[PDB]
């Protein structure tokens, strides 16, 4: 018997499973349970931790996922397809996956933490593309990823209440945190030696993770890939949570009439339907039409967020703290075939100046006409005012910029300013095996098969260069969870990546060109958001 | 004797002089009565033509300058004192100068009628540098030029009353215009070929000639050169002005104490006062601290005006007309040191950013904290906010853009539009023997000495290709006099200048290079005064 593949934890005994690379295999532990199933009465409840257990659990497969709506916008089509469920759904799904090298470490080792994304409504930790057998292979750390509730069970809220208090999800990963911090060390990891990394909706997490105190202890380091807690897709307030719960419940027949609906009758009403039921209706809460808008997300309780991320970053002191964050070139293009008029996956997208137009108010929607029109002066090109090719690039720069690119910027330069040591990256590289069309470039979510060396896999068709490009990247990240810093320790030779500061604003492009040094992460269009848009909502 | 500086006009036999110049002599008539001498009762009042004398009127030395502000900011200065008067001042001055080649042409020559500038509150006929000798003599046109009154005494206006109509200064201008039509073939002019030019308000009052009918019908053409009727300082309200010239009644003592407010006597008590009396209180109605603002401009009275020129111009069909319009490279850094702080002449004006912030308000007065907000957003380059020289010629485009540029661009843009053939330029040559520091660029009013061939004088400094260069704009501007068209038009060899349309938007650069045409009147920047601007202030 490999005793490699035999573990004890806090619970119980584990059996794990041998993975291939080409370089060597790893160990893997494979749907771990960290919590008591979240199901019956615990639906929209925090989570509890796993109860011990007798025998020896298996761990050698992935578990299943939470449930969730599921992409059939393009069906057959790899560039959705790679997102979707790849396990059945259930709500019993809270498990985790610890990667581990061969041999295990006898050193303790630090330990990344992947938290994935997906609008807060979507996602998984067994989707091949957060495969963590490469990274572990190459740079010898180890690598945890969790499942949390996604939706309306890890984030509807009527707020103020006992039956759901909501963030429910947030707290899923909270747990995760503690016993990657009581057992992580049995695998050969370094409990004091944790960073967080996630994507989308993922860097949201780690966002609001660094503004937790309860979480702040149980990770030192951070990294927030396409995505901040302080953007206006992330989070929601008090009434319009309660607004939304409430539509859900009466699109399901909750309550039934004429009896009372208060907190209680309500939620149990809601814990009596079918899980799918309640994904059937999860878009149907919207209150405008709009992209990049997603029905159940983290709430400001004054639970888990003391106050809203914009105030937490701007009154924080994070002195002691290292933050690796960046962006794609083309955050925006993703989202404008959800919904934006005359955009389509399999034509071209030149769109016409009334459909500009027409989709400013739906990538910018809960705004004033005056603020649209504002929109429209700084993403206009007044010499070439209805060319449609850049006019296409004008929408996904509006999307983009007001939902990633300046939220992130907003909170770099303010966690720099605040005692941080920040890094700042722009993903420039598009996968040579990308399916979305050529005019969306580098899309929100295609630098993460890059992370995780997803080229190294000998079935997927990367280029030779590309591979190399994935080993640098792996390096980046590992230097960065090692150190604290992504530059290679005691290489002089190879191509430096400055600090992000408040002044300079300096940040490096990453892809198959060696590092090259710019400053400003468009500055002077994320000053419009981030400084005169909201004096132009203000004085209305 | 030599006859030709003998002519005979509708009111009489006139005596001219000849004017001696490197490449031959000129005959000149400076001096011309054209009208009345509008003092005593006539003060306020619109021009009666000069009635006929007997004799010879002697017409060989420029007459006297109308009673206006004299700047003292820099005494000694050649800067500013080349624009003060250089004749006595008196209210006694509708006088006209007529230059025309010699021998005096048999046929009949397109005529050039000058117009100058000055804030409608200074300027002459006279200047050093609006002697026509050079253009005259270099490309065989006839060259007009007259005064006309500024200040209180061509533009305080009662509107309504009788006793001051308010905009006699324009009228005087269009009396002379009159005058071209019933005399200018005696020199050997064409009256069926007039265009008019004027610099800075006398371009805005080519522009309010265009948009006049009983003016309209006196010329063919116009050049408007960093200047136009439709900005923010060439116009004001009849409530306004009403306040206006009731505030320099009071500040000289009108009416007298305990008697009436009825308009006849405030104009009757303002006949009374000395002229230099009422020059001295000029600058002290004005609403707020500003730069380019003036206290007695053109009214819109609906007489001469019908309407705004903003509304008139949206509203005109140009079919037929054939306009020139340009600018100067820096049209603000004149004015920064007349009123904001930090700015001097004689060191770098290295403002601070609190500087700046200030300097704004003074540059857009009486716009609100909001609308100057946007103004802010607009010209600060956010990776350098705080470079003192970027804050320089970042204030320099504020006061440029807001009343040179941008109401320039939007009349050419009107006019190609809507039937007028229009040509665009930007004037980006710095005079070598230019007395304003380096760091102002291209002023305002800085072409007129290379338009008017100044260079050519053998007692200036001026070097080789700049005689040269003068030799090319006065061959542009009297091309387009003659033919409508700047260019030869046959080399075809040398560089074309092609016409400025509402879409291409082709204007070139004019300087020691030869020419090159580019796109766009800083289109960004007129975006937001034109389009954005507007809809901020309505909704306040
Ligand atoms: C690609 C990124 C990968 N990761 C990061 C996981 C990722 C990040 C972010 C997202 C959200 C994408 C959207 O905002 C579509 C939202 C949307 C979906 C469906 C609908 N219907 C109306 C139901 C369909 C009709 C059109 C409307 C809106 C997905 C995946
Ligand atoms: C240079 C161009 C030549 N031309 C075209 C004739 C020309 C065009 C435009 C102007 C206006 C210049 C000003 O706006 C000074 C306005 C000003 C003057 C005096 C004052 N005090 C308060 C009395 C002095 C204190 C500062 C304030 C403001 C002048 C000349």
């Amino acid at each position: 018997e490999d005793a490699e593949l035999l573990v004890t934890v806090r619970g119980g005994r584990l059996r794990g499973i041998r993975l291939k690379t080409p370089g060597g295999p790893v160990s893997a532990f494979l749907g771990i349970p960290f919590a008591e199933p979240p199901m019956g009465p615990r639906r929209f409840l925090p989570p509890e931790p796993k109860q011990p257990w007798s025998g020896v659990v298996d761990a050698t497969t992935f578990q299943s996922v939470c449930y969730q709506y599921v992409d059939t916008l393009y069906p057959g089509f790899e560039g959705t397809e790679m997102w979707n469920p790849n396990r059945e759904l259930s709500e019993d799904c809270l498990y985790l996956n610890v990667w581990t090298p061969y041999p295990r470490p006898t050193s303790p080792t630090p330990v990344l933490v992947w938290i994935y994304g997906g609008g807060f409504y979507s996602g998984a930790s067994s989707l091949d593309v957060y495969d963590g057998r490469f990274l572990v292979q190459a740079e010898r750390t180890v690598l945890v990823s969790m499942n949390y509730r996604v939706g309306a069970f890890g984030f509807l809220a009527l707020p103020g209440s006992r039956e759901a208090p909501g963030n429910v999800g947030l707290l899923d990963q909270r747990l995760a945190l503690q016993w990657v911090q009581e057992n992580v060390a049995a695998f050969g990891g370094d409990p004091t030696s944790v960073t967080l990394f996630g994507e989308s909706a993922g860097a949201a997490s780690v966002g609001m993770h660094l503004l937790s105190p309860p979480s702040r202890g149980l990770f030192h380091r951070a990294v927030l890939q396409s995505g901040a807690p302080n953007g206006p897709w992330a989070t929601v307030g008090m009434g319009e949570a309660r607004r939304r719960a409430t539509q859900l419940a009466h699109l399901v027949g909750c309550p039934p009439g004429g009896t009372g609906g208060n907190d209680t009758e309500l939620v149990a009403c809601l814990r009596t339907r079918p899980a799918q039921v309640l994904v059937n209706h999860e878009w149907h809460v919207l209150p405008q039409e709009s992209v990049f808008r997603f029905s159940f997300v983290p709430v400001v309780d004054g639970d888990f967020l003391s106050d809203t991320p914009e105030a937490l970053i701007n009154a924080g002191d994070f002195h002691g703290l290292q933050v690796l964050v960046g962006v794609v070139k083309d955050e925006g293009s993703y989202f404008l075939v959800y919904g934006a008029p005359g955009f389509s996956k399999d034509n071209e997208s030149l769109i016409s100046r009334a459909e500009f137009l027409a989709g400013v108010r739906v990538g910018v929607p809960q705004v004033s006409d005056l603020a649209a029109e504002a929109v429209v002066l700084h993403y206009t090109d007044w010499l070439h005012p209805e060319d449609p090719a850049r006019l296409r690039e004008a929408l996904s720069d509006v999307v983009g910029d007001h939902n990633v690119v300046c939220p992130v910027a907003q909170l770099a330069g303010r966690l720099a300013a605040q005692g941080a040591r920040v890094y700042a990256y722009v993903f420039e590289h598009r996968a040579s095996t990308l399916s979305w069309p050529l005019w969306m470039g580098v899309p929100h979510g295609y630098e993460i098969e890059f992370i995780f060396g997803i080229p190294l896999d000998p079935s997927r068709n990367y280029t030779a260069e590309e591979k190399i490009f994935a080993q640098r990247l792996m390096r980046y990240w590992a230097n960065f969870a090692r150190t604290g810093d992504p530059n290679e320790p005691r290489d002089p030779k190879a191509p430096q990546w400055p600090p992000y500061t408040a002044g300079a604003q300096q940040y490096v492009s990453l892809d198959l060109r060696p590092l090259e040094v710019r400053r400003g992460l468009r500055a002077q269009a994320c000053a419009f958001w981030n400084r005169f848009l909201p004096k132009l909502l203000s004085a209305t």
